[PDB]
């Protein structure tokens, strides 16, 4: 595996974010990195697009470098170039950052970013606690007839708003979606107020009336305006960019006034 490689082509989405930050150029990109709004929103120029399985649409970028997950063909792929096999969710977060950063040659990028983010979060955590108090914030997003209530591992802001911001959660949402669970909870709409916190964070499950429905405009949170819009697509990552892009809208939105 090369250090310091000048071009790397990245299959897994997931990862762009990480080789961005890192500063490793990247080549090639499958097709969510030029949707989600904290990418294309200004970090697009150089490069292709794709879906991840294409091996010849890699041959025409001759990368020295491949990255893909574990869940393609490897074999074909070795072939081109030094290809890293990822085991998703295997790392933390901010230690798949670091084992790139090992990987590449940059820990120094990498350790920048991390002060970077401590300091963001710091402060947004103070900034927040003090206009939200020990006020119950809710992530749910909608699909169909089911409703599911994320906790703290699984995504859409949850390791940002239950671990970082040390925000808290109705004893329900903690008893199904935290300390029990998977990490989420799929619910009936007549369950809702019974989860439903002072502050929520709703939207699709990608881009089934649930924000119509009688007892869903009823609610707390929703009378006192403290629902904000959630884009399934930019909730979707969790690399350094995405997660400075999730982190200013949930502090905006918790800050903003009435």
């Amino acid at each position: 595996i090369p250090k310091h490689p000048k071009r790397v082509v990245v299959m897994a989405d997931g990862y762009y974010g990480y080789f961005k930050t890192l500063g490793i150029n990247v080549v090639g990109a499958p097709e969510n990195v030029f949707k989600n709004p904290y990418y294309k929103g200004k970090t697009n120029g150089v490069e292709n697009i794709g879906d991840g399985t294409s091996v010849e649409k890699v041959i025409d970028l001759n990368p020295d470098l491949i990255i893909v997950w574990t869940t393609a063909d490897i074999k074909k792929l070795e072939k081109i170039a030094p290809t890293v096999a990822v085991k998703y969710d295997k790392l933390d977060n901010i230690e798949q950052l670091k084992e790139f950063a090992k990987m590449t040659g940059t820990e120094d990028k990498a350790e920048k970013w991390l002060a970077k983010w401590d300091k963001k979060v710091a402060a947004a955590k103070t900034k927040i606690k003090k206009a939200v108090g020990d006020k119950t914030i809710s992530i749910m997003q909608t699909n169909g007839k089911d409703i599911y209530v994320f906790g703290k591992d699984f995504g859409r802001g949850g390791s940002i708003i239950y671990k970082d911001l040390g925000l808290q959660a109705t004893k329900l949402t903690k008893e199904k979606a935290i300390d029990q669970g998977p990490g989420y909870t799929s619910i009936s709409l007549e369950k809702l107020p019974d989860f439903a916190g002072d502050y929520i964070f709703a939207g699709p499950w990608q881009s089934g009336g649930v924000f119509e429905s009688s007892i869903w405009k009823n609610l707390n949170a929703v009378k006192n305006g403290h629902v904000y819009k959630m884009d399934p697509i930019g909730f979707y990552f969790t690399d350094p960019i995405s997660l400075e892009g999730q982190l200013e809208f949930i502090t905006e939105s918790l800050t903003k006034l009435e």
